[PDB]
Parts: C-alpha cells; sequence; structure tokens
C-alpha cells in the first residue's frame, strides 16, 4: 500500500516527526482534548475550532522501516515519541459511543490506519486486524466535536508536518 504524504509530499515518518491533523471542511479546528461530561482530566480526543493547528501527533508502527503506509497498524499519540502519556486508544463511552481518547499504555500494533479518502486522509480504527475497519469521526455533544468511530462519515484531514 502507499505511502501516506504530508501537505508538502514528503512521506510522513515513523514516529520521528510530528504532525498536525488538519481538518478539509469544519472550518478551522484543530485537534485538542477535551472532558466528555463528568471526569476531572480532559482525556477525550475533539476537534475543536478554538485550537488552531491544535496537538500535533506522531504516527507509529514497530515495522523498522523510517516512514509510514497506508497498510500500516498505527499508534498514533499526542507529546514526544519517548512519553508514555497521550496515546490515543478507543473507548467505550456513554454519550458518544467509541470515542478516542488518550491514554498511557500502547500495544504492539496500535488501533489505526491512516487511508487515503476524498481530498486528503482518514483514520480508520480496526477492532480485529485482520477484517474491515471502522472510519474516525465526530460526534457533536455537549458543544464539543468528539473524534470517534463513525463508519461511513470519516473526518478528513490533511496532515501537516510541524517542522
Amino acid at each position: 500500500s502507499s505511502v501516506v504524504v504530508d501537505t508538502n509530499g514528503q512521506p510522513v515518518s515513523n514516529g520521528a516527526d510530528a504532525y498536525y491533523l488538519v481538518p478539509v471542511s469544519h472550518g478551522h479546528a484543530g485537534l485538542a482534548l477535551a472532558k466528555i461530561g463528568n471526569e476531572a482530566e480532559p482525556r477525550a480526543v475533539v476537534l475543536d475550532p478554538h485550537h488552531r493547528p491544535g496537538l500535533p501527533v506522531r504516527f507509529e508502527s514497530p515495522l523498522r522501516i523510517n516512514i509510514i503506509k497506508e497498510s500500516y497498524f498505527l499508534n498514533i499519540k499526542f507529546g514526544p515519541s519517548s512519553s508514555d502519556s497521550g496515546v490515543w486508544d478507543v473507548i467505550q463511552q456513554d454519550p458518544i459511543g467509541l470515542a478516542v481518547k488518550v491514554t498511557d499504555t500502547k500495544s504492539l500494533l496500535g488501533p489505526f490506519k491512516v487511508e487515503k479518502e476524498g481530498e486528503g486522509y482518514k483514520i480508520v480504527y480496526y477492532p480485529e486486524r485482520g477484517q474491515t475497519g471502522l472510519d474516525i469521526g465526530l460526534v457533536h455533544r455537549n458543544d464539543k466535536y468528539y473524534l470517534a468511530v463513525k463508519d461511513g462519515e470519516p473526518c478528513v484531514f490533511k496532515i501537516r508536518k510541524a517542522t
């Protein structure tokens, strides 16, 4: 499968560089952490008009290669490669369904792939590595756009090297 490219047409690096996920619609918005309702710490990933560019991410595969392809299962995380926190996971959370949230552990192979969609890319979540995955889209609740499983309604991004 194809090499994933940033907004300058360069291969997206495996962990070494961070990237903004820039929505192609939803006007201007960037990635942020929010509370869902009641939790003490904001750990739900949202797209927030008030946080542009937002929190950049790193895409990680345990394969030896220094670039990412659309075929690779990925961990995606906020923060440095060295830090255990910021790792995205998909969690059952009552208002949202299956919400994208940050965690501080990480499996050998991550839950996600980055796949070509429209003018850019979508994030796809894989309950099971040998089966079709489920598009990540946006769930609007409580004055926030939560990144959440919403198959058929993917949020489309371009990937801008945080440089």
